[PDB]
């Protein structure tokens, strides 16, 4: 699914993104919108053999399963093919365990490059909320 920037941003709200652990609802909008350009069957490979899945871009080689990743962590105990489906929880639940390891957003290369110190609020303004 490709969502729309709005229509995403509603669902991230009611999945309980919107500030959670103090990152504003633009935040998590930005970090989709340059992770995956909003589209939840994003993939990506890494040069070290990790994949990087779904629609925040969630890599394999920490936080699921995709069978083809040696002495991977699974942190979020899920198969990497669930974060690429069209409900977003999955992805929601994991990105929550991520960004409370200690690096906060920083762990999004793409919200480290491209969002952190912008005016992210942008990203939600116009949508009904
Ligand atoms: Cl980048
Ligand atoms: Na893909
Ligand atoms: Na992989």
């Amino acid at each position: 699914k490709v969502f729309g920037r709005c229509e995403l941003a509603a669902a991230m709200k009611r999945h309980g993104l919107d500030n959670y652990r103090g990152y504003s609802l633009g935040n998590w909008v930005c970090a989709a919108k340059f992770e995956s350009n909003f589209n939840t069957q994003a993939t990506n490979r890494n040069t070290d053999g990790s994949t990087d899945y779904g629609i925040l871009q969630i890599n394999s080689r920490w936080w699921c399963n995709d069978g083809r990743t040696p002495g991977s962590r699974n942190l979020c105990n899920i198969p990497c093919s669930a974060l690429l489906s069209s409900d977003i929880t999955a992805s929601v639940n994991c990105a929550k365990k991520i960004v409370s390891d200690g690096n906060g957003m920083n762990a999004w290369v793409a919200w480290r490059n491209r969002c952190k110190g912008t005016d992210v609020q942008a990203w939600i303004r116009g949508c009904r909320l």
